[PDB]
């Protein structure tokens, strides 16, 4: 298809089932950086993500629009066709549907023996009938991997937002289908890829759940955004605003507390010489240290406090809103944030392309495609004629 | 090196320079699915990871470990030779810290032009002289990337945890680095990627983050784990304990408002027939749904929810405490847990490999290593001899 020449991925072929974030951020994320990708949406019913006004927009960029019936005849015969040109294949749906709907991996690997098959689901492609063939979503995959009970405040439990396992999920698949893409150049055989979204998160939560799995305790939650085990680490409220700060180092600790009216536990058998991080459980003035930060970073501004903790060395941020970041200066000096134009003519501003290769920069050359916008050329492109087409569309099985 | 040949990354040699998490997590994955992995650390004190009694044990496993002064003198000479055989080089810093002590991507890519130089800083590699050269945590790339505002409740901001923003950072690093390597194996160029974790985190935040950059209006935080804008989906409280829910689909939402006490709000203007996920920010009777819903849910059990709710295919599921993991079917399954030997011959459990590749899956070969184990096999590998290696630990420049 035409497009231009960009990016690592520059002449690859992608194409992906999905639809909302976790399998179309996969398959989404290589078009970002060069690569040909196909969005494959149902007939009767577009992806679910255009109800929103903005985010498919970003979500959606860089994109080629089929819409087919992968599943019967002429609309499958298409579909397996493709498949014999294409290098990587995601889809995303609940458990192995693929297989029950006669689109097995073998299946697969009869038209194109090189694909890579990435399926992402909530539960994984095989294990009980129980938890196998039920729906994906992120509230779910959080709450079943140990992520939930995790995130919010010590009495209160809540999600990562907005939607954090859906990004987590896709971005896995993205990197996972890359890993098989490049065995593919030595072997030439295929491989199939099986993202269970809990297992992601599974592992993304076990910086303290490997104590609890190898004798010791899990961690209680945050109080109020402060770390659960290390004081001075995490969000705190100034006279006008919160800041993060991350209280490391020798230096800063004795200066810190200096600062706030704890000099005299220096040196103590609590905090002895040399203290770099403090533990807050195990050390008895834990308590006390966070009353005394917070009493002296109540009194001051954030401006005050960043001024004081640069010249301490003593790591830290505002917490910004919103509407403070397009106009931050790091933000500005490195294009963070942009503005492209949609298909329609319309400007629209969000993030630039991340990362940022240096010999190979992605780029934004094509604004969210329309539903079914690219069926015609993609179809021709892989050798159906013209009526064909028309065919295809007035039985029902694509639209254009 | 000694190693089984397994993985989709097998053959392929990677070294990764950094502490704690995000470089080292984006570094040790590689070796989860395959490679060659060489974790450098400092000579005459390691990585600060190694004082966490569990963690490490998981997240440094399949690693080969060098203790070597990559800067100085006789030091830098041999891991620039090291670089002349190595597929791709991670790193972590503040900003352009390797360019700062000497070790430009020029210099590298003399040493081998196919390098793929992955860069992860907070800020990034370059940008204003304030903020490119400040320090790496978690913490300060969710403040500074407007995640931490969206994370917490309606009156308490937090930051998503376990130190998420490590893990999203060090992820897109593995898979950009996979991207390019895509690249190399085309044309032969090598690539520097500058991943700063503000960049990482602002697109992860994008789902309403977008309605706020194209003329609409940020989201709320969540309240006590439910969404901010869509009614009946997140955290909900039953009888004896925590459930989520995704109230989404006709009959669900019909079928739920009658058991609830709402049956008069079905065929109207603030929740029309055939309303599939209902917006709360627009329908008037939003906090009469979640009144209703609290109060139904608040006189049932989460076993006779679960059961309503399969008999309605409302999606939902129980918020699992870790220890309802080990035991939980559909883990025992898919041996999502399992154990394996540290390498001073104990058995340590956590997390499988994931994703599970079906012709060639990852496996577990070997534990964590110790401070320098692998110095001298991999120096010996590229062509030093023992008494080259002996003066490389005389001068204090390796640790074997």
């Amino acid at each position: 298809l035409p497009m231009p020449k960009f990016g690592p991925l520059a002449g690859l072929r992608v194409v992906f089932s999905g639809i909302e974030i976790a399998g179309p951020f996969a398959g989404q994320m290589f078009a970002e950086w060069g690569a040909e990708v196909i969005w494959i949406e149902n007939v009767a019913w577009a992806d679910t993500i255009r109800v929103q006004p903005n985010y498919p927009q970003l979500s959606r960029r860089n994109l080629h629009a089929l819409s087919l019936n992968i599943f019967k005849d002429e609309g499958r015969e298409a579909f397996l066709k493709l498949m014999e040109t294409t290098d990587i294949f995601i889809e995303a749906s609940k458990g192995p549907a693929f297989a029950r709907r006669g689109i097995t991996d073998e299946v697969l690997w009869q038209h194109n023996p090189k694909l890579v098959i990435a399926h992402l689901s909530g539960f994984g492609q095989y294990g009980t009938e129980e938890y196998t063939n039920l729906p994906a979503y992120n509230t779910i995959a959080q709450a079943f991997s140990g992520y939930l009970i995790q995130n919010g405040d010590v009495d209160q439990p809540m999600p990562a937002f907005p939607y954090t396992a859906d990004y987590f999920s896709g971005l896995t698949a993205t990197t996972a289908a890359l890993a098989a893409l490049h065995k593919v150049r030595e072997t030439g055989k295929g491989e199939s890829i099986d993202i269970a979204m809990y297992e992601v998160m599974l592992r993304m939560g076990q910086y303290f759940m490997m104590d609890y799995f190898n004798g010791g305790e899990m961690c209680p939650r945050m109080s109020k955004g402060k770390d659960p085990y290390y004081a001075g680490c995490g969000l705190y409220k100034c006279a006008d605003g919160y800041i993060v700060m991350e209280l490391v180092g020798i230096t800063q600790i004795e200066e810190c507390f200096k600062d706030i009216g704890l000099a005299h536990l220096l040196g103590t058998p609590e905090i002895p010489e040399g203290t770099q991080l403090i533990h807050r459980i195990e050390c008895p003035y834990g308590p006390l240290v966070e009353e005394k930060l917070d009493a002296w970073l109540a009194t001051h501004t954030i401006a005050e406090v960043k001024e004081r903790f640069a010249e301490l060395n003593i790591a830290c941020a505002k917490v910004l809103t919103v509407p403070e970041l397009e106009s931050n200066p790091q933000y500005v000096a490195r294009e963070s944030i942009t503005q492209w134009q949609t298909m329609d003519g319309r400007t629209c501003k969000g993030p630039n392309i991340m990362p940022k290769f240096k010999n190979n920069p992605g780029q934004i050359w094509r604004g969210m495609p329309s539903h079914g916008m690219d069926t015609a050329a993609i179809l021709k492109n892989i050798g159906y004629s013209e009526n064909d087409i028309q065919e295809l569309v007035s039985k029902g099985l694509a639209k254009v």
